[PDB]
């Protein structure tokens, strides 16, 4: 329903995207959802092409549902927090299914913003064929923040940051080297992105900036050969995203 649970439909460009071994732009339709009911908020979003791929970043409140103030200096809530990532694919072989779990929180920066901060633990099943499938791999620190700007346009700017942080993990122990006689595969890896959205009853238009450390924990720089020669892995760099969409809401 309109008062909590917001939906969108989107159209998604994107350009230099670095979660994989070869450099990629795609576009795509996207379904995105935003919810905040006293004991649990919630983010997420699908896409599809011109198979599926889906993350969910649903969190619960420890305080509402145990009833009991957690709240201590800039920390005014805590919550059992999830990122879930699946990824279909085309065969078992090209899925994801990745299960971070752990503690989240927000914080009061007595500044005119959200922030949002949260660590997790995570199970890993499956991951391309990659080296740390079916496991516990990895940990990652998530940081979000949300802040209005003004009304531009007849519309409302907005800027939206977040960054995940992965470190921990066992690939890029466990993967072999590349041609280069580096390590293919990596243990951590950032994702961080940079958002300016301009928002109207409904309709909406996002500009993304995204930077990768070795993206996909793909060791920037391996040398490869699939098949079509050698090439080096960019997995560190920056790509963007560009964003069309529309809101939903009775009146
Ligand atoms: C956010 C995210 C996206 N992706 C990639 C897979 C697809 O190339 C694309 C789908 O949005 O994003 C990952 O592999 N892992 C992630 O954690
Ligand atoms: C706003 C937002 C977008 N995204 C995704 C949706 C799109 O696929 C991409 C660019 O908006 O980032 C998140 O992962 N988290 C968020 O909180």
């Amino acid at each position: 329903l309109s008062d909590w649970w917001h939906q969108s439909v989107n159209v998604v460009g994107s350009y230099h995207t670095r979660f994989g071994p070869q450099i990629r732009n795609d576009t795509y339709l996207e379904y995105e959802a935003f919810a905040k009911k006293d004991w649990f908020d919630f983010y997420g979003y699908a896409d599809a092409p011109v198979p599926l791929f889906m993350e969910i970043e649903p969190r619960f409140s420890i305080d509402k549902l145990t009833n009991t103030d957690l709240s201590f200096g800039p920390f005014k809530e805590w919550y059992f927090a999830n990122n879930y990532i699946y990824d279909m694919g085309r065969n078992k072989d090209g899925r994801q299914s990745t299960w971070y779990m752990g503690l989240g929180t927000d914080i009061d920066t007595g500044l005119p913003m959200s922030l949002s901060m949260n660590v997790y633990a995570k199970y890993q099943w499956q991951n391309y064929g990659a080296a740390n499938e079916n496991e516990w791999d990895g940990y990652r620190f998530k940081i979000k923040y949300f802040v209005p700007i003004t009304d531009l346009w007849g519309g409302q700017l907005s800027y939206i940051g977040f960054t995940n942080f992965d470190w921990g993990s066992d690939l890029g122990d466990d993967s072999g080297n590349a041609i280069n006689g580096i390590k293919t595969r990596t243990n951590n890896s950032i994702a961080s992105s940079h958002i300016l959205a301009l928002n109207y009853d409904h309709w909406h238009y996002s500009v993304v900036a995204r930077y990768w450390h070795d993206g996909g924990q793909w060791n920037d720089d391996a040398e490869l050969n699939f098949g079509n020669g050698n090439f080096n892995v960019r997995s560190t760099g920056w790509g963007g995203y560009l964003v069309v969409g529309y809101n939903f809401h009775h009146h």
